[PDB]
């Protein structure tokens, strides 16, 4: 049929909101209604189970000697408050939101453009041992979860959001992905956040190479969408000249 603007549509009850999952009550109640993802324990960091040499004055901008080797500025910096690069420890996550993607679960998605290596938000969760990842790996299969959230940080650690992280849980593989992972130093600790690799336009759905599940022996369906996609996701190796 002939199609028309539609009439403006306000709630019957209030919609629920990014601040939402700072408010336990809320979130649960929307959750129960299917407006919120399930429940997880909101961190505002891991849970574990160098001085620039920039003019005080952008401060601390591309040219800054910690900044090309991802390390932090601490608050010591010649820059003071207004260093730009103590992203992690100020928390200056970009403006994102989440969304209900039709085949992948939960997703995130850009409220404003995003220039290229633009911080997004730090992954966090609980960090754990070779151990403790191996039970976990063993639990989460016999409880047939449907979503994994294994992230590595070093060779010997772990992160893991499936119980404890923030809203970084949530983004998806993509085979030609806009975001990217990278691991910088802040105080000598090392910490992962996701970082644009392009311009991602105001709307877009933000998206990664999912090298936990894509490296790892089982696969599945792949419902990224791109015009190359691979088809399924995991079963994959790493490029090698064999023998
Ligand atoms: N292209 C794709 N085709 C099929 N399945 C896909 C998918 N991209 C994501 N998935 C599903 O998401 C899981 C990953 C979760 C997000 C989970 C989120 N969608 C949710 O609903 O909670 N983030 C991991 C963060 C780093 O550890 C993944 O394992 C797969 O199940
Ligand atoms: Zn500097
Ligand atoms: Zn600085
Ligand atoms: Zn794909």
């Amino acid at each position: 049929g002939e199609t028309s603007v539609p009439p403006g549509s306000a709630l019957v009850g209030p919609s629920c909101v990014m601040d939402d999952f700072r408010d336990p009550q809320r979130w649960k109640e929307c959750a129960k209604q299917g407006k919120m993802p399930c429940y997880f324990d909101l961190i505002e960091e891991n849970v574990y189970l160098m001085q620039c040499e920039c003019t005080p004055l952008i401060a601390c901008g591309e040219d800054c000697l910690n900044r090309l080797l991802m390390i932090e500025c601490s608050s010591r910096c010649p820059n003071g408050d207004y260093c730009s690069n103590r992203r992690f420890q100020r928390k200056q996550h970009a403006d994102v939101e989440v969304i209900l993607t039709e085949k992948k679960g939960w997703g995130l998605r850009a409220a404003k453009d995003l220039p290229s290596n633009t911080f997004v938000l730090e992954y966090c969760g609980e960090v754990l041992d070779h151990k403790e990842f191996k039970a976990r790996v063993k639990e989460y299969a016999r409880n047939k979860n449907i979503h994994y959230y294994f992230m590595a940080l070093k060779n010997d650690e772990i992160i893991d959001a499936t119980q404890k992280g923030n809203c970084s849980r949530f983004m998806n593989h993509s085979c030609e992905p806009n975001c990217e992972t990278q691991k910088w130093t802040v105080n000598g600790q090392l910490r992962v956040g996701f970082f644009t690799t392009k311009l991602v336009p105001s709307g877009s759905e933000l998206t990664f190479d999912y090298q936990f599940q894509r490296y790892g022996k089982e696969a599945q369906k792949c419902f990224c969408g791109s015009a190359n996609c691979r088809g399924y996701l995991g079963g994959e190796n790493r490029v090698s000249i064999r023998a």
